[PDB]
């Protein structure tokens, strides 16, 4: 499977199978994805994957703060831009309407069970790291994304779990040297779910790439 | 080419020939890279691609800054984290190692040459609003990383460059961006000089385990 298909192929995927997954294939996976670059060398990414019942008592942890309403909340820091204008964010609702097309409230708390993955990936760093070497574990993470797709496998990067960093940082055991930056469910895709199967918009280029000399 | 290939085929490359980048293939490029996600697709990342004339002039503007000395810096935010403690710092001048074993004075002399791009015929300059947080930088990594596994599918090299991020203000000044955007990084783009010194030594990684923790397998 070329670059161009994987990237192609790769969705956030919210709806997986029970089938198991090779920690071989997976460790595989990781080898790989270490070749990612960053600036410096600095590889600022650090991972803790969870599965069984491990992944069970996260996923209990933060339930028991969802359940505390809004004061359960553990912002590691702010997932949506504090002043993110509108046309930025018809972009979310762009997608947002298509996922779908209260009860919202509901396959939101599908997120913090991984949408049924098997396995979930906790994407953490140092809390010393930049806004650069953020962008560097964003470079890393794709890495894992396009791998998995290669490899038979599908994953759903969450940014949710952040709502409960320290929550998350006590269950897995990290000091509060560390920072929680994304989750990653990881697993089988259910490939005949139809949450699995519409198609994901993108802007175009024109209000991407601008060229100059040319 | 596979994905994994193209992982393991992509390096920071810091010599190129200078046979010119198709247009129209970097275009392709751009739409498939596009495909990276993002959170709440917002899709932050924002391209700046000079080449030729233009490509000279942010050369020459930077290279006035650049003999200033240190007075001429432009920090566009923090490139290495301040205090940054091992392992990390050991990681870098490692890196450093090999990077000039394969080639004071003569070192300072090769570290200038990013400010020509390592001769690339092509710059990509990625930036975003300042309204962007962190996540939002994490997208641009993905986005990034997606554009220079396409390059090498195709044949092409690149460098990803924080270099630029040292005079972000008179970057932005020559392609004319505003003060509301940021300069993330540069990447220089076009086609390796294979047969060149810098270009040919194991690149190092540190071993998965100082990278990953399982639970519960
Ligand atoms: C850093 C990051 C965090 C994300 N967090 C979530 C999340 O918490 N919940 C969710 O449903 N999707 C999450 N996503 C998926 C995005 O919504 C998705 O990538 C975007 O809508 C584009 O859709 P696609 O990836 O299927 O192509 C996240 C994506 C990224 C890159
Ligand atoms: C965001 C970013 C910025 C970078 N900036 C520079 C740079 O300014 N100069 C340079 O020589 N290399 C730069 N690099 C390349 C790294 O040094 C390189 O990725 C690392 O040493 C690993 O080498 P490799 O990518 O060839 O495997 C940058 C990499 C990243 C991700």
């Amino acid at each position: 499977l070329s670059a161009s298909e994987a990237l192609a192929r790769r969705r956030s995927v919210r709806a997986f199978t029970d089938r198991p997954v090779d920690r071989a294939l997976l460790a595989r996976i990781f080898e790989i994805a270490q070749r990612a670059p960053s600036g410096g060398n600095l590889q600022p990414w650090q991972a803790t994957v969870v599965t069984g019942e491990r992944w069970q008592a996260v996923q209990d942890a933060v339930a028991a703060r969802i359940v505390m309403g809004r004061e359960g909340f553990q912002p590691e820091y702010d997932i949506a831009p504090r002043g993110l204008t509108d046309p930025w964010d018809s972009r979310r609702f762009g997608v947002g309407e298509a996922l779908y097309a209260a009860g919202r409230i509901a396959q939101f708390q599908q997120n913090y069970r991984g949408f049924g993955a098997p396995v979930m990936l906790f994407l953490h760093c140092s809390r010393i790291m930049g806004p650069p070497q953020w962008a560097d574990m964003g470079m890393w993470l794709q890495s894992v994304m396009l791998l998995l797709v290669e490899h038979g496998l599908a994953s759903c990067p969450q940014e949710c779990w952040a709502m409960y960093g320290a929550t998350v940082r006590a269950e897995l055991g990290l000091g509060d040297d560390q920072i929680l930056f994304s989750g990653l469910a990881i697993g089988h895709a259910d490939e005949e779910a139809p949450v699995n199967r519409w198609p994901v918009p993108r802007v175009g280029l024109d209000e991407v790439i601008d060229w100059q000399g040319f």
